[PDB]
């Protein structure tokens, strides 16, 4: 298959160059996989996701994204236009408030419910989950990242927008998930982006196109954005049957598309999502 006029970094996780336009994919798009989207909730309504995301959990009053930010998330990793996995099955855990900011005994407790929801769902190509999140250094943080991986589901978590290295963040700094920093649709890692040993990996990141509340769309920046590439991309390997949830972080930098990026600190991947496909 092939979307022409995709957004830029759809375009680029298709491409071996920067700077196309079409993004190139298997029609079979995710479908059969789950990806949890951890964040600000879903707006499950808008009709990009086709009836594909449900709310599974809130923290908060209501389970309706008043922010928007988790409904961009959702948007890359699943939506028809806007996403890389647009068969992909997509559930909101809403960990974060209204203003996008949440405490972190909710951002583990979300995790938490992830490992176990699994069990009650039927994702038969497996499970990801998208965390674009984070504050300082926390190892309940980190642990619970690690657990939610341990139990099958494959992480992938925001770099942070700091411009540090991401030792100092959590979740970014658990190494057994899949720390996303953010690029540029010029291949410059994004001004924002953390970096650092712990990044396994690099998804576009700077003016990415998605859904908004309020049934719209916008574009906005960070490693948030680029994370939901990454989780896209995974939900999207598994269903082709090319890795595992447990094995998807280390495939995706395997297959990455390598030394394109510039700024990149010596010590931290040079590594961008690709999804290599052949027609
Ligand atoms: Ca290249
Ligand atoms: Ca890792």
């Amino acid at each position: 298959a092939a979307q022409t006029n995709a957004p830029w970094g759809l375009a680029r996780i298709s491409s071996t160059s920067p700077g196309t336009s079409t993004y190139y994919y298997d029609e079979s798009a995710g479908q059969g996989s789950c990806v949890y989207v951890i964040d600000t909730g879903i707006e499950a309504s808008h009709p990009e996701f086709e009836g594909r995301a449900q709310m599974v959990k809130t923290y908060y009053y209501s389970s309706r994204d008043g922010n928007g930010h988790g409904t961009h998330c959702a948007g890359t990793v699943g939506s028809r236009t806007y996403g890389v996995a647009k068969k992909t099955q997509l559930f909101g855990v809403k960990v974060l408030d209204d203003n996008g900011s949440g405490q972190y005994s909710t951002i583990i407790a979300g995790m938490d419910f992830v490992a176990s929801d699994k069990n009650n769902r039927n994702c038969p190509k497996g499970v990801v989950a998208s965390l674009s999140l984070g504050g300082g250094y926390s190892s309940s943080v980190n642990s619970a990242a690690a657990r939610l991986q341990s139990s099958g589901v494959m992480v992938a978590v925001a770099a942070g927008n700091n411009n540090a290295d991401a030792r100092n963040y959590s979740p970014a700094s658990e190494p057994s998930v899949c720390t996303v920093g953010a690029s540029d649709r010029y291949d410059r890692r994004s001004s924002f982006s953390n970096y650092g040993s712990v990044l396994d990996i690099f998804g576009p990141g700077t003016d990415i196109l998605s859904t908004w509340i309020g049934g719209s769309t916008r574009s906005i920046s960070g490693t948030s954005m680029a994370t939901p590439h990454v989780a896209g991309l995974a939900a999207y390997l598994m269903t082709l049957g090319k890795t595992t949830a447990a094995s998807a972080c280390r495939y995706i930098a395997d297959t990455a598309n390598k030394g394109d990026l510039s700024n990149i600190p010596f010590g931290t991947v040079n590594l961008l999502a690709y999804n290599n496909y052949q027609a």
